[PDB]
Formats: C-alpha cells, sequence, structure tokens
C-alpha cells in the first residue's frame, strides 16, 4: 500500500502534482502536507507562507475543493 505516482513517473519531469501539492508540483515534504481520498491531491496547510501548525496527521479528510459539494 505503498505511495504511487501517477503523471509523476509518465513525465519525465517527475513532477508530484498529485502526491505532492500541485501549487509546489513536487520537491516538497508529502509527510507534512494532507491528503485528500476523494481528490487524491495534498493541501498548502503547511506550504503558505504562514503554517497551519495543526497538522492533523490523520491525513485522511477531503480538501475543501470538493467538500463544496
Ligand atoms: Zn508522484
Ligand atoms: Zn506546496
Ligand atoms: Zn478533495
Amino acid at each position: 500500500s505503498g505511495p504511487s505516482c501517477k503523471h509523476c513517473k509518465d513525465d519525465v519531469n517527475r513532477l508530484c502534482r498529485v502526491c505532492a501539492c500541485h501549487l509546489c508540483g513536487g520537491r516538497q515534504d508529502p509527510d507534512k502536507q494532507l491528503m485528500c481520498d476523494e481528490c487524491d491531491m495534498a493541501f498548502h496547510i503547511y506550504c503558505l507562507d504562514p503554517p497551519l501548525s495543526s497538522v492533523p496527521s490523520e491525513d485522511e479528510w477531503y480538501c475543501p475543493e470538493c467538500r463544496n459539494d
């Protein structure tokens, strides 16, 4: 059940827009990021200039982009 790369392995650039936050497209620490099971994307809670600091750690939740659905 280890993490897998979707558009990174196929893309020579090896960007992790999916596994990593699309804003950074990789070059980040997915351990401090939360993944959305519905969108399977990372949130910037810690990438914004100011860090959210709460870091739920649960990593199991939905991002506000799809929660409004
Ligand atoms: Zn990836
Ligand atoms: Zn980022
Ligand atoms: Zn989502």
